[PDB]
């Protein structure tokens, strides 16, 4: 398709500093524009303001493609890649690149052009031979530096852009590997007729014969529009000339310094909770938090090992030790989840992949499923050597109580971590309120003070500590029979369908607390 | 002091992979020689192997300096650079380049020559009006990246070196930043006399005019060997020339691609206790754990408020919670110290600035400060608003317990991060550790059972909790007279002589066995 844009007297009067004063050049289909400039000079927000990214009353001019305003129709052809590459770490480049051909593309398709499109656009950004590997990051081991920026044009390239303004590919890898990376950014604009835009911070010699045109500004008042191989000719015609051999880029960077609808969602949350998978068994089953489980299923069952029931204090301590320990370690990795995708879903939402009901689901109900199997292998370990109370009714009921309160209190750490998005800022607050909640759950402290008591009832530990000993125990009344003290322990508070009742209303009320959290984002 | 480095027939066989199956070359008092290569083919090996740094049977052949064989007093005049600059965040460049004057000059000095000689590298190297600020990091607001190599360089520039190595000190900064920092090594060789030898990644334009001579290898045959002025006209007398306008340099990278004694160690403490100093006061002042400590003081002292002795199980988990909270807090801050430090202790120890035991007990002597304020002004204001025993005796035996409890249990993280040096493989084992001091600690289970009473005796919060209740209780003996139980919880076990008696074996033995466990490293 003809993108044929230019821009006349762009203006900027950002917080008061001036950017632009300038700006004006045309690219064409066909011409591979490279914007350089030297540091913090005019690159990036130039970038931003032709790819529309930047709007308001900054703006001022004409930004016209294809000798068009600016809307959102005119946004389909766009597909700006920015500079810090967010994908996940776990997935394959196909499973990386099918996920977000299911998510951005059209929906009025096939789920096998769907397929398609993304198998075309592995084998024309030379992803083909690397294609079952890993993506990885800085501690998985997988794809190179050069193949993570070839994974997110290809990110770009599903909407089929004609206009395709790259942010500073180059900016952290090779000589001969930010070689390649532009004659595939030259080659769809030869070979392909697109119209590439991008921002290289300092090129290397046959990284300049290889521009189209080169559109140089100084600090915003666009010392050189034109061709890059008429870049030397334009200025001993004007009065200045290296003194020295130099590559001709780095002749003009130092003279820019002045030196010489139901259906649609329920989908949408499926293909979000099969792309977040791996990442949600990388967290709920790391090998340290398996082994911060297989220890603590050792030591509850080998200082309670055959216990009586008869010793009362010590089944209220072992009820009130499985009410630390999973309310505690549920709250504390769930904070971390939401700050680690701030950056993934802002620019994943804003390229209209979803919409931040079915990503919030599919957080919500990915980790519904994750975080009940090391609960449920710790009280299938220590029931049968800790002697519980025998029945699988008692015991599917402990169970019961354990992973709604594990759910429950994950719930508390799904807010907090939404509410302050700092992951340790967060992850102090989460560990104050869980203070509060062992601390008034009832088995610490039974003379609490009159103005205390409105602290227990919005405890979540309180409603599981009361559960769990009304499971094994009851209302009382047939212990003292066996006793001949456990009144003030174990019968006389809320009952059993008020302390289930509240803890699935801190189910429910703590993900609304959290989506609503999740709003001003 | 006259520097003539040569070396003849350098050989490595590393790991078999050959390396260099050649280097020859020869630098001068004046020559500022430039090793440039492509990524990864010899730069940083041919760099160790010429400042000593790799040694062994993997060496073949003569690195004589001034033609003599390489000994350590022909180490007094290296001071090589590394890549990454290690500097301790907190302290500004005065107090950065003043504690390593101190440390790494002779002793046989004045305080003042080795303030003035640490005065002098900071108006040399273009540090003097950014001489007031934090050096900081990638958190802490701070100096440049560019004056964060100066820093490193003037850590090596108190040792006075005639020959100075570094190892690409322009591989992550600007142009106009990374231009100023090679005239200042260009200015040390040719204004002081100094013989340096660098190795830029890949340069600009005129940082290639700036070289004196240019020892350039493909893989390890050294195609280059002369100035980088004539570097052109050996090769188009050879039969290389460009084909395009080439940067002189990135002409040749692709060519070698193929493409065309008792007062020394206590003020070494004395210096090692200053400097890791405002290190101490981030860590233990921490603003998330000073809320940490001021929310669990509000806690404790509004559940547990105006309480009765009479309530003895009330007590019990006052003094649980007590020593639940100062074992598990100090023994979690404690595990991360040693791996924050392990890449500059193994630097600066290898300089011969100290020796590992002046380094070991300032980490002690300096964390006995630090971590005694916060649970002592805890259990200032949780002692009065609580009412526990009055009187100044049962009050300060009650801070000398909890003070001791403390240190014995940061003993514990220090042993574990030292052991395991990963900040959080050992952060596994310092929760599982004292998951184990908890339970068998004497509260939640009573009736041990008979094989798991050998893991209370080694546990640290047992030893606490038998002294705190027995200085607000006693041997029992009183209570029974006003309640008219408290044998098994209150009276029964090891005594108050032989549970300070090993909350001293705990303390010095938990920071002998981590300074054995900092032996290898």
């Amino acid at each position: 398709f003809p993108i044929t844009l230019k821009f006349v007297d762009v203006c900027y009067r950002v917080k008061e500093r001036t950017i632009l004063s300038g700006v004006t050049g045309m690219i064409s289909p066909g011409e591979f524009m490279a914007v350089l400039g030297p540091s913090g000079s005019g690159k990036s927000t130039l970038l931003n303001a032709v790819a529309g990214r930047l709007h308001g009353s900054n703006l001022t001019g004409k930004i016209l493609i294809n000798d068009g305003k600016i809307t959102k129709q005119t946004l389909k052809r766009t597909g700006f890649v920015a500079q810090d590459d967010l994908l996940y770490p776990h997935l394959t480049v196909r499973e990386t690149l099918v996920f977000v051909a299911l998510l951005r593309l059209p929906r009025s398709l096939t789920r096998d052009v769907k397929l398609r499109a993304a198998e075309s656009v592995i084998s024309e950004l030379g992803l083909t031979k690397c294609e079952n590997t890993v993506v990885g990051n800085t501690f998985i081991r997988g794809i190179s530096g050069g193949e993570r920026k070839r994974v997110s044009i290809a990110h770009e390239l599903l909407i089929n852009p004609s206009l395709l303004v790259l942010d500073e590919p180059t900016s952290g890898l090779d000589a001969t590997a930010a070689l390649r990376l532009v004659q595939t950014l030259a080659g769809l604009a030869h070979g392909k007729g697109k119209t590439v835009v991008t921002s290289i911070h300092q090129p290397s010699s046959r990284v300049f014969q290889m521009f189209d045109t080169v559109l140089l500004l100084s600090e915003g008042k666009c010392l050189f529009v034109g061709k890059g191989r008429d870049a030397m000719a334009y200025f001993e015609s004007v009065g200045f000339s290296p003194a020295f051999p130099m590559n001709p880029a780095d002749f003009l960077l130092d003279l820019a310094n002045g030196v010489c609808c139901i259906a649609t969602w329920f989908s949408q949350l499926c293909i979000l909770l099969h792309r977040l998978l791996k990442e949600r068994r990388h967290e709920s089953f790391d090998l340290l938090r398996i082994f911060q489980v297989v220890a603590a299923s050792i030591l509850c069952g080998l200082m309670w090992w055959h216990s009586d029931y008869r010793d009362v204090h010590d089944r209220l301590g072992l009820l009130f030790f499985i009410s630390i320990f999973w309310g505690v370690l549920p709250s504390f990795n769930a904070v971390f989840t939401f700050p680690q995708e701030r950056a993934i879903f802002t620019r994943e939402r804003a390229s209209g992949m979803y919409t931040l009901s079915s990503y919030f689901m599919a957080h919500v109900l990915g980790s519904l499923s994750m975080e009940l199997v090391l609960p449920a292998s710790f009280l299938t370990f220590t029931y049968w050597m800790v002697y519980l109370r025998p029945g699988i009714v008692p015991f599917l009921l402990t169970l019961s109580v354990l992973l709604l309160y594990v759910l429950a209190s994950q719930g508390l750490g799904l807010a907090l971590g939404a509410a302050i998005m700092d992951a340790k800022k967060a992850s102090t607050i989460v560990t104050v309120t869980m203070l509060a909640f062992v601390l008034t759950g009832g088995y610490y402290v039974n003379k609490v003070p009159s103005g205390m008591v409105w602290m227990k009832y919005v405890s979540t530990t309180f409603y599981c500590y009361r559960l769990l000993v009304a499971i094994q125990y009851g209302s009382g009344e047939e212990i003292l029979r066996m006793l001949g003290f456990v009144e003030e322990e174990v019968i006389g508070d809320v009952g059993m369908w008020t302390s289930v009742g509240v803890l699935f209303l801190m189910f429910f009320g703590y993900r609304v607390l959290a989506y609503l959290a999740l709003r001003r984002i």
